[PDB]
């Protein structure tokens, strides 16, 4: 634990955003910063087109965190950390509370 996967489309981003496999793996493991979810309707969920309705885990910091699908191991974000003005999800509740 935690999965790891990462779909194609996010693979394609990592490193327009600043990310390598390491900083992923780093990032992960270093442990949960905050919590969100992976909400995506069948449609949006290819190959399978079953849909998610799960928990997921923020690990990092604010612009520079990757969110984690709890049941499937899946990578649903990457924030750009290359933006010094990316925007984080709002979303994602950070910390404990």
């Amino acid at each position: 634990i935690p999965g790891l996967k990462i779909d194609q489309k996010i693979r394609g981003q990592m490193p327009e955003r600043g990310w390598t496999e390491d900083d992923i793996k780093n990032t992960v493991s270093n442990g949960a910063t905050g919590t969100s979810f992976d909400k995506r309707s069948p449609k949006k969920t290819p190959p399978d087109y079953l849909g998610r309705n799960d928990p997921a885990t923020v690990y990092g910091s604010p612009g520079k965190y990757v969110v984690v699908n709890d049941r499937t191991g899946e990578v649903t974000q990457i924030s750009d950390k290359t933006d010094p003005g990316w925007v984080d999800d709002s979303r994602i509740q950070w910390g404990n509370k």
